[PDB]
């Protein structure tokens, strides 16, 4: 492969490390091959986690589709996909090594949190994502780390006091005006199988505090996620090709690939 | 502290991240702030190894007074200094939270790995340099990390070809002319306990495997160092900064800091 060179950095446009030194997953910042041959070596297999409630099952078909074309592909996979409706789940033909259970339901930090022992024994990895989405591109195993979070593609241009963060110290997802990294989006977070079991237990333990205290955090869940990766900060950050929208914020030049996007 | 710009990068002048998305330390890639909290959070204790056997003797005490300065300041330190002359040993005064220990010997990676069950109970990290070096800046808890290299000064604008690694088949530190990512320098490697002694129990097996084959890799234990680092990638690189001569190369702009270097 191209040897790196250490005087020329690859992408000179963007923030490729965060201050912890956590990786930012650019284009331009990994080669794919290496990452698939360190994965393929253990195995690894990634859980995917998907909510398709009431008339969100409309979204499965694409996403499943979309999902084998492009998500962790040479990887073992298992999709999880939680509804009140499964007879309404699409069959969809999978690749080798890939996987569907339906989980009916009668929420999603909990419903993540007792589905514990049986994600810790089928899964290296969970990635947890909105349903009404597509994938365009590749998205693949340099994701994969203990715990990561996305950038909000509304908000990685922005200053701390403009992010949408709970501001009321009433509530457990508080975080002041002059703290804060980035603002992460609730549509696409994962690691490995405890770092997210610890992320939505002690998510959920945060929303029953507000809840037991007559608060609702501005943002729900995604107010809670930002106030706990504020905390316990991600290992790798997602750059927004990993989430955006076309229609809203078009196709910039600092994107070279969108990769899951939202269904206009 | 300051908040850092997804489309500001901090460094665009050199390359903050190898292809297996390892950060690459350079000075301004790093809040310090941040790193220290999270490894004071878990009582890091890290194991410094240096050998001073004959003569080297005399670079001791600059190097553990110049460690106290710089290295690893506020957290625990092991010190293990491996010598044929343990009353030539000097006696500095060392910071809270801070010790050392003289072993006496009658190599390096052999001394090492059986040191074996002691490093794994003592120290989390183990940092393995040469003696005939001092410490001139901040050298910390931004280079943990479960295994990891330093890029060898008088190389790190090359390309491959002209890296001296091990060319004879013949040897078990044989890298081909189009392999290789980076020549990483034998005097400045470290990681996990566990880690390093893989390391340098593989590196003591492949040296030994040559002996019994009549052949010494070129450069001998860098030669197996750098073999081993192509084939098991490091999770840091570090840069020249932590790794350089004045004397030789002087102080280029590319450096904003010297932070270990050889003794004139
Ligand atoms: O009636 C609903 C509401 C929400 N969701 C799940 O939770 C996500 C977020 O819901 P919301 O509509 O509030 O956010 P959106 O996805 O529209 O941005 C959806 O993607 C689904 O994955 C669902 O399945 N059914
Ligand atoms: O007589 C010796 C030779 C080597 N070394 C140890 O192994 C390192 C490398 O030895 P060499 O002189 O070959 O390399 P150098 O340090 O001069 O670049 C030294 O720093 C010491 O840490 C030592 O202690 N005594
Ligand atoms: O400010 C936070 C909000 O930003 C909106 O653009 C988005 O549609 C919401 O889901 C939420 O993330
Ligand atoms: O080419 C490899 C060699 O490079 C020299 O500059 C260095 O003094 C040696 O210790 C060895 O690392």
């Amino acid at each position: 492969y191209p040897q790196p060179k250490v005087l020329t950095p690859c992408r000179k446009d963007v923030l490729v490390v965060t201050p912890w030194l956590a990786p930012i997953v650019w284009e331009g910042t990994f080669n794919i091959d290496i990452l698939n041959e360190q994965f393929r070596l253990q195995n690894t297999t990634i859980g995917l986690t998907v909510f398709a409630i009431k008339k969100y099952v409309a979204f499965l078909k694409l996403f499943l589709e979309t999902a084998e074309k492009h998500f962790m592909v040479g990887h073992r996979v298992h999709y999880y996909v939680f509804t009140d409706q499964p007879a309404a789940v699409p069959r969809v033909t999978l690749g080798t090594g890939r996987q569907l259970s339906v989980l009916e339901v009668g929420r999603r930090m909990e419903m993540i949190s007792g589905c514990e022992r049986r994600f810790l024994s089928e899964v290296d990895y969970l990635v947890c994502v909105d349903v009404d989405m597509e994938f365009r591109d590749h998205v693949g195993v340099e994701i994969l780390t203990p715990l990561f979070g996305t950038l909000h593609p509304s908000f990685y241009g922005s200053s701390r006091e403009a992010f949408t963060y709970e501001r009321r110290p009433q509530s457990q997802a508080y975080i002041p005006k002059d703290e804060g990294d980035f603002y992460y989006m609730g549509a696409f977070f994962g690691g490995s199988v405890q770092e997210v079991q610890r992320l939505t237990r002690a998510c959920h333990q945060a929303m029953m505090v507000d809840q037991a205290n007559g608060i609702e955090a501005v943002w729900h869940d995604e107010s809670h996620l930002n106030k706990y990766l504020l905390r316990h900060k991600p290992t790798k950050v997602l750059s927004p090709e990993y989430l955006w929208d076309q229609q809203l914020l078009g196709w910039p030049a600092v994107l070279r690939k969108l990769r899951f996007t939202a269904v206009p």
